[PDB]
């Protein structure tokens, strides 16, 4: 067998607790490499402390392989265990029928095993749910909806900026150009959101800031004027909380506004100033040679978020920003109940700031989520003692390239398969699936106006374990390219709304939250059937949900499903290239 | 090539921070299935940020195969990087030839990959000294010496216990007897501890229990009337310190004792006790069946040590046990100036109170050592925020059953290369290697007498990157099976002592802290030079020094050594079965 190909390591989502007397254990080995895998596992001290003859390495539990992402095979099993102590190992057999034992101490032929040591095995010591991964259950039934509040509706011209253009949704915003969204809009279209059917609301920094996106901060204290006002943030979320929605804010922790108070005391009086260990300062005093491009550059003497001057980095190892940061982070949550943060760039801050940062949020709301933007594989900050979860961008990546080049079904299937298997089960149905941002094009012009494959886009993605989201205006086919021109003011007259994609995503916010969020404890399954043609199943104990998407070619024929769902062909049996069809059986 | 060999997890091990500007990354691959490979890394924002044609990929750096294990190879590159942001990816060559990058994203031909999109890449985000492993710096010059109190000397024998037996190095004592062995004892013997040359007392329990070993710990707060008392105690670690020895106490927090006050407690009050969810207890009254043996019983109604139950399990989630231990910990740092903590039974207790310990010890002394005791692969204790290291057992584990049965050489440089590449390269050398304590049988026992073997074991384990550490008698070559036989009282009586093995340990510490422990930043290397003939190298910039033991059944002749440290044979070249020699060369 491929011996280099197998690997078990020990408390990580390889081996994981779930409740006080169960864990899940999880084996790497190399495709189709292992035809077996069972588990030895009991509790370490039963070896030689219990009179009994019977040991418990003679009773193997039976492994199943879950996964597979093209180089690796996943196994996994769940173990139950009253002692809560467990010690392990696997007895692998290959494609010629080699069987060895896999532990802690390598591999062995079973005949040389050491299975009388307890330390022969892997160990999960005692299973402690203090250290262990908790999934707040609301978010399972949640729809969220994005909303760059400059570009979402203008319920208040009396605090618009100077220079506010009139609203257009056939504009092509410039980096600099305000249209006057506040948060009065966002209250005056509570209607359309509960009509949509979404039920959590994602709104970008809202804090006080010059500029249209907010994320250089003045203010973290104060809801930015052209916006509202503390009553006004108040009466929106005890408003969207009285039509079932929660509301998410954006907590930008990496860096400052260079307008900010502690910035400006820096460039007065330089070390001199209580803040300059606030920041990342190279040399003093803090200076940058500006260019064309405000955003950018080359040699400013501390560091910034990317390489813009007006974004110093803050020093989060320093206690005094601790503080400053963790009181702002309460101070939301206490007097306005919100329901969830969503860190910007929060893997570049550090796992202690983040630890505490976690604490403090549980102890405030135990049920709370916190959402970190991470864009790259995000292990270290989901074992249970940091975020909830990550904006999922690397799975919606590769649901994207699918649609729209020409990669195989099966590239796509181990693409998906190999970020399940990051993390632990759990965690993977938190993940925060968006297609669109306002860091991205829209999906409409990445599509290429063609609303069917849109549509396929769409569905594929509120069929996934994680919790889909609705960047605003998706629900009308909104076109973008990316920033600035993805924040184009929303499209509320009639006559520039497409309203059969409204109409669809009613339907599909409907199936999302009542047949997919309602399934329990479900199996997710990717079965390529063809060419560029997949079999997507969800099921549990009752109910299997499958739905089929033909993105090759030619047309596919499917048997007559009883009860269907969501479909785009007229016809109950054939799908013409990009359709779909998603359907309800009974599990037999 | 073996694609599913080939593995990086990002924020681990295989990629962490030395310091501000530096980072240690690491690849593991299939053993002798690639030929090289060159990193591909530098600022994630740099690509489309800066103006200038230069991209970091077009100037990969080499990685170096620094060991293996037989199944798999590691490779290891150090980078620096001012802007303290990393982005990286692997360029591999199998041995066709065939060159692949992998990444982030997986497995590419260079032609198709994304080298210009930052999320391509596996990320360091932001170099985080505040997240990072730190050694302690005087722990590399120390040789620790372990003591179990009640067995060392009697230095007061109106302090004995009742039933006190005479001293007699040559009893076999029961797992009962007491031999009035104190801490007395212990300051009338530092003469003999800075003879032999160790800068490290080890103590086990010495805080007030019933008894002899005082694992069942009746109160915290006071040391055992049998050894001595709080005054008692601050003279010796002041007379250790003067003469430059550090000390570290035995931290017995998994469980306590059935004669505490808190445990006493629950037996009158049951439920209505303050100290009830202080444990783990699952049905009141707690109860157990005696049985014949006092350490076993097999239906305690609440979990314990094993399957003792005068051993009950502390709770450390309830915060009320977390504040005694932590108040405890603190006590004797803060009155008593020890040096380090070595836990038992870490593994049992959950990482939530080790990151609670962690931070308060390292507040009250930055470079406070803490060990726990662990028998099994303990990374996720070592990345920097709970302990420095564990008790190596599974290291000298397999250096003993190498030297003891008849395995190749090829075996055991596997282990040890296995178990080094499980850690950040400074976790290692803090590693605390004893080949025998009072859980084991005697090293002499294990060498059935033989005192040229016994000192190869130990000179082969005194040249490893941990330190090492010598169980009290070890130096006279006392003889005992395992607990209680490994406990024998000191052997005090000259015709009783082996003294060519004493005056051979004193050599041996000697090269350990003058000549091993004084290079920089070496390389280790393992050379099997033939069967069971092991060439062990340690070396940086200067100097080298050299190892060859030969465990086979014929002479090994080696090349005259200009300057021989220690060697059995008085022949300067020839090395007859189980001799050994070490030397030391300038490097060329
Ligand atoms: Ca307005
Ligand atoms: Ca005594």
């Amino acid at each position: 067998g491929n011996l280099a190909g197998i690997m078990h390591r020990p408390d990580s989502e390889m081996a994981y607790v779930v409740n006080e007397q169960t864990v899940n254990i999880r084996l790497r080995t190399a495709k189709d490499d292992i035809v077996s895998v069972e588990l030895l596992a009991g509790d370490p001290y039963s070896l030689r402390s219990l009179p009994t003859d019977e040991k418990f390495y003679q009773v193997p539990k039976q492994m199943t392989k879950i996964m597979s992402d093209g180089i690796s095979d996943f196994w996994q099993v769940t173990v139950t265990e009253p002692k809560r102590r467990l010690a392990y190992a696997f007895l692998v057999t290959d494609m010629l029928g080699i069987q060895k034992i896999y532990s802690d101490k390598g591999f062995f032929k079973v005949a040389d095993a050491d299975l009388m040591d307890m330390n022969f095995y892997f160990r999960m010591p005692f299973f402690q749910t203090i250290d262990q991964y908790n999934a707040p259950e609301w978010v399972t039934d949640t729809v969220w909806y994005q909303i760059f509040p400059e570009r979402f509706a203008n319920g208040d011209v009396s605090n618009d900026p100077v220079g506010t253009k009139p609203w257009d949704s056939t504009d092509h915003p410039g980096r600099e150009d305000f249209y006057g969204g506040d948060l009065q809009g966002i209250l005056d279209h509570l209607d359309h959101l509960q009509e949509l059917g979404i039920s959590g609301i994602y709104l970008n920094p809202i804090f006080q800031a010059p500029s249209n996106h907010k994320y250089d901060t003045q203010d973290y204290m104060t809801v930015d004027p052209h916006f509202g006002d503390a009553k006004l943030f108040k009466q929106l979320v005890q408003a969207a909380h009285e039509r079932g929605i929660r509301v998410m804010l954006d907590a930008v922790f990496n860096h400052i506004g260079d307008k900010s108070v502690q910035w400006q005391d820096v460039l007065k009086n330089e070390q001199a100033s209580p803040y300059a260990d606030w920041f990342h300062i190279h040399q003093f005093p803090a200076t940058y040679t500006p260019t064309d491009n405000f955003e950018f550059a080359a040699d400013a003497t501390y560091d910034t978020f990317d390489y813009t001057p007006h974004m110093p980095k803050l020093n989060t190892s320093n206690p005094e920003v601790v503080d400053y940061l963790l009181n702002i982070a309460t101070y939301w949550v206490k007097e306005f109940d919100i329901d969830a943060w969503r860190l910007n760039v929060a893997n570049e801050i550090d796992h202690h700031f983040w630890r505490k940062f976690h604490d403090a949020m549980m102890a405030l709301k135990p049920d709370f989520y916190i959402l970190g933007e991470i864009w790259h594989t995000s292990q270290s900050w989901l074992v249970g003692d940091e975020f909830t979860a990550v904006m999922n961008y690397s799975y919606t990546g590769a649901i994207l390239q699918y649609f729209l080049e020409n990669e195989s079904a099966d590239a796509l299937v181990q693409k998906m398969s190999h970020q399940l298997m990051l993390y632990r089960d759990a965690t993977n149905r938190m993940m925060f699936n968006t297609v669109d941002s306002h860091d991205t094009p829209r999906l409409m012009t990445l599509a290429h106006e063609d609303k069917q494959l849109a549509k396929s886009i769409l569905t594929f993605t509120f069929m996934q374990p994680g919790v889909p989201s609705i960047y605003y205006g998706t629900e009308y086919g909104m076109t973008g390219e990316n920033d600035p021109d993805d924040r184009k003011p929303m499209v509320w007259q009639p006559e520039l709304q497409d309203h059969d994609l409204y109409d669809f995503m009613q339907k599909l916010v409907q199936v999302r939250r009542q047949v997919i969020a309602k399934l329990s404890d479900d199996k997710i399954i990717f079965d390529v059937i063809g060419e560029r043609q997949i079999r997507l199943t969800r099921e549990d104990n009752q109910t299997r949900i499958v739905g089929v998407f033909n993105n090759g070619t030619t047309d596919l024929t499917v048997a007559q499903p009883t009860s269907i769902l969501l479909k785009t062909n007229q016809s109950e049996t054939q799908l013409a290239p990009n359709d779909f069809m998603i359907w309800t059986e009974p599990v037999r």
